[PDB]
């Protein structure tokens, strides 16, 4: 019952924190609300699936903390399948393709699309990773929704529609719901558009053998009985020098420091004393979670592979259940599966259906999309609705509605007295991700170790050596990607050379050429 540190939450962020503190000889108790660890990562194990991640799954280049943390725990990664053709499903029609983004054949649409990604990334360049509210344009951009920005950026309908999907896919919410400032920041802090969206050399490159649930399971092993499951913290009281923590079953723990390692929306329910600053209380009640239902469809045979598809479908169609999928076949070829997400508005919609109506609907879309009736004969179906996770609030992460970032956002990871705040939402790189959970756990641990006098100020924020197993190849854009004009830019240029072609006709008739 008496510890130096209590960590509230045994997600990756909380366990990381607890694991670091333990290395330093500090006593830590982790108080985990659920009957398991790992939080928004959850590897289910039954004999239908062997194992499957129903929560966070993927890792890739530049995600150095999670790779290092997982490697040290004896967890191996494997590459996501992209040997075959990706597909785009738009307007009833399936378009196979290669590369990260679907091809845009229409020349004007192409300039639009191209300019959209470059502009997302250039606008990002201005946003400080760790102080987005300090952006030169923070106030202006934070007032916009991402729908407004997209519609301001994009002339074509294709580009707009796609960009709205891009939003859904990344922040599992609707572009009208999210600040353009926060969204530009969110893609920036994941490496940019190409890194965030890609499989190869991107955030979706890899998965863990045996599941990402294992990152948390094994740290809980190392911590032994220093991790208590079924202890949701309901009160935290730092009035006196021993902080008193109370759990839902009325147990009391005391400690010198607390690391809050749960998302904002759950932070918002803890009864703190003294009360948190009023900015902070506003902040943490105004960050909603996104909406995802992760659905895994199992088949006997990876029939998509026969048709030369990898199982990655980018599904751009309002009435389709799923938005995006990946092959989820086991690394040795066994238990073939498609992983699909139901995202944003569509998740809230679909969640009101029965499971077997959701199943049926997904199989039908897949038959349609992959053009094969074999899609209608799944051998098993696994799903997790994160909207209905009481100790998660939703997935993958919190979004910032317009206004919130410049109004209350500065204090997102500021300590309140001896309470330090971890959780992926407070990470500055790959925040929203398992990677950002580790950055944030280890940095809060270090904030506590600085307090205990065991680590210096300089040492709180430590950069991760690059993984040698999964190194980061640099994202490059072609000459044409860099320099093609936006639609609007075309018009400017064309006006300049219709004009001048005219003057070369004035000069030619005058004969002064
Ligand atoms: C469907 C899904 C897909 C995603 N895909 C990916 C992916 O492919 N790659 C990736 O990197 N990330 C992905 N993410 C996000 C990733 O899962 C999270 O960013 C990461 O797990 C968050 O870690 P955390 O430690 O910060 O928070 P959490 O994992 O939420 O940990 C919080 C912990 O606190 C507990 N808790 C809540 N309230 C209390 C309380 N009051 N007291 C005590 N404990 C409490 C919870 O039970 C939980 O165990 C996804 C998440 C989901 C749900
Ligand atoms: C471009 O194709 C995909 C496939 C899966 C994901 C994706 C893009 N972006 C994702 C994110 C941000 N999280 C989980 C899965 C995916
Ligand atoms: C002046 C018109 C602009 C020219 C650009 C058109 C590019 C289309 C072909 C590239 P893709 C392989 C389909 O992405
Ligand atoms: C003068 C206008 C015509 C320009 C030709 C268009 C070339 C597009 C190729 C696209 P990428 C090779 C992927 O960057």
């Amino acid at each position: 019952h008496m510890f130096d540190v209590v960590v509230i939450g045994g997600g990756i962020s909380g366990l990381s924190a607890a694991k670091l503190l333990t290395e330093y000889g500090v006593s830590v108790l982790v108080l985990e609300a659920r009957d398991r660890v790992g939080g928004r990562t959850y590897t289910i194990r039954n004999e239908h699936v062997d194992y499957v991640d129903v929560g966070g799954a993927y890792v890739g280049p530049t995600q150095n903390r999670i790779l290092r943390l997982s490697k040290e725990l004896g967890i191996e990664t494997y590459k996501v399948n992209v040997s075959e053709r990706l597909v785009q499903y738009v307007k009833g029609k399936t378009y196979p393709f290669r590369g990260a983004f679907p091809p845009v054949w229409n020349p004007i649409a192409y300039l639009d699309y191209n300019n959209l990604w470059r502009t997302i990334d250039n606008m990002g360049k201005e946003i400080p990773t760790d102080a987005p509210w300090e952006a030169q344009h923070a106030d202006k951009w934070d007032k916009m929704t991402m729908k407004e920005l997209i519609d301001k950026i994009c002339w074509t309908k294709t580009a707009r529609r796609f960009a709205y999907l891009f939003v859904n896919i990344n922040v599992t919410s609707e572009p009208h719901e999210v600040s353009a400032l926060w969204f530009l920041w969110y893609v920036k802090q994941c490496g940019g558009t190409t890194r965030i969206f890609s499989v190869t050399n991107g955030g979706q490159e890899r998965k863990f053998v045996g599941g990402s649930g294992q990152v948390s399971e094994r740290i809980m092993d190392l911590l032994g009985d220093q991790v208590k499951l079924n202890h949701p913290v309901t009160h935290v009281d730092q009035s006196s020098d021993n902080i008193i923590i109370e759990t839902l079953n009325h147990e009391h723990y005391e400690c010198k420091y607390v690391i809050n390692a749960i998302p904002p929306t759950l932070t918002a329910k803890i009864h703190f004393r003294p009360e948190l600053p009023a900015e902070r209380n506003q902040l943490i009640q105004r960050l909603p979670m996104g909406a995802v239902i992760k659905c895994m469809m199992y088949y006997k045979e990876a029939f998509w592979k026969k048709k030369d598809y990898c199982g990655c479908m980018i599904i751009e169609d309002e009435d389709a259940p799923i938005s995006i999928t990946l092959d989820d076949t086991k690394p040795d070829g066994s238990l073939p599966a498609i992983m699909g997400f139901i995202l944003a508005r569509k998740a809230d919609r679909l969640a009101k259906l029965h499971k077997e109506i959701r199943k049926k609907k997904i199989c039908e879309l897949y038959a349609k999309v992959l053009g094969s009736q074999e899609a209608l004969h799944p051998v098993h179906y696994e799903e997790k609705n994160w909207c209905e996770e009481q100790y998660s609030g939703g997935c993958y992460t919190a979004y910032f509605p317009p206004g919130i970032m410049t109004q209350y956002g500065r204090v997102i990871r500021q300590p309140v007295g001896r309470i330090f705040f971890a959780g992926t939402e407070t990470a500055t790189k790959w925040s929203g991700y398992m990677e950002g959970a580790v950055e944030a756990g280890e940095r809060a641990a270090r904030e506590v170790l600085n307090g205990l006098g065991k680590v210096t100020e300089k040492d709180i924020w430590v950069q991760e050596p690059e993984s040698k197993d999964v190194p980061a190849v640099e994202i490059t854009h072609t000459f044409w990607e860099r320099n093609l004009p936006s639609v609007s830019g075309l018009l400017k240029i064309i006006g300049f050379s219709t004009s001048v072609t005219a003057l070369g006709f004035v000069l030619y008739k005058y004969k002064l050429l």
